[PDB]
């Protein structure tokens, strides 16, 4: 039962999709496995993923967001058109995590970019993310019960210096 337009992908395509990619572009397959039944609906034979509205597809993207990756030379096609693509989004999920782990290593000097702080920047925006580590305070506080716990626990991550 979920507490409260779609695509459907299987579990395998999305794996196989994954494998690839993330060997491709230097991204954990863990993050993608991390990440994909957090943003998505889990179902018997994979996912379904919300492509209307403001945030769609197996990254729940938005335009903004998306189109930051374009700028950068990321070879994406229109948002609108991408993210309710297979491997575009999972390209562009990719791409994010690459320049979000830069962020967080300028900023936060020394520190280690974990799944979780990976994910509280793909979730909140690597500004707004970055404000949160330092201020405990969400910007786009109204986020599922599964993200808040993510994010929390990529701050208490953040903060303390070694597993304990
Ligand atoms: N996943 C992106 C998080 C995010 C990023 C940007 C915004 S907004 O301020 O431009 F509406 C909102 C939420």
């Amino acid at each position: 039962l979920q507490a409260l337009s779609r695509v459907r992908f299987t579990t395998a395509e999305v794996d196989s999709a994954v494998a690839r990619i993330s060997q491709k572009i230097g991204v954990p397959a863990s993050y993608y496995q991390f990440l994909i039944p957090i943003e998505n609906f889990v179902v018997a034979g994979g996912f379904e993923t919300t492509v209307s509205g403001s945030f769609r597809g197996l990254g729940q993207f938005n335009r903004q967001t998306w189109d930051g990756l374009r700028r950068l030379g990321r070879n994406l096609p229109a948002f609108e058109e991408g993210s309710a693509q297979l491997n575009a989004s999972l390209y562009a999920i990719g791409f994010l995590y690459l320049e979000n782990k830069r962020a967080y290593e300028a900023s936060f000097k020394g520190r280690v970019f974990t799944h979780e702080i990976a994910y509280l920047y793909h979730n909140q925006g690597a500004p707004a993310a970055e404000q949160y580590l330092t201020s405990g305070r969400l910007v786009y506080p109204k986020q599922s019960e599964a993200a808040v716990a993510a994010v929390a626990a990529a701050r208490n991550q953040h903060v303390k210096e070694s597993w304990a």
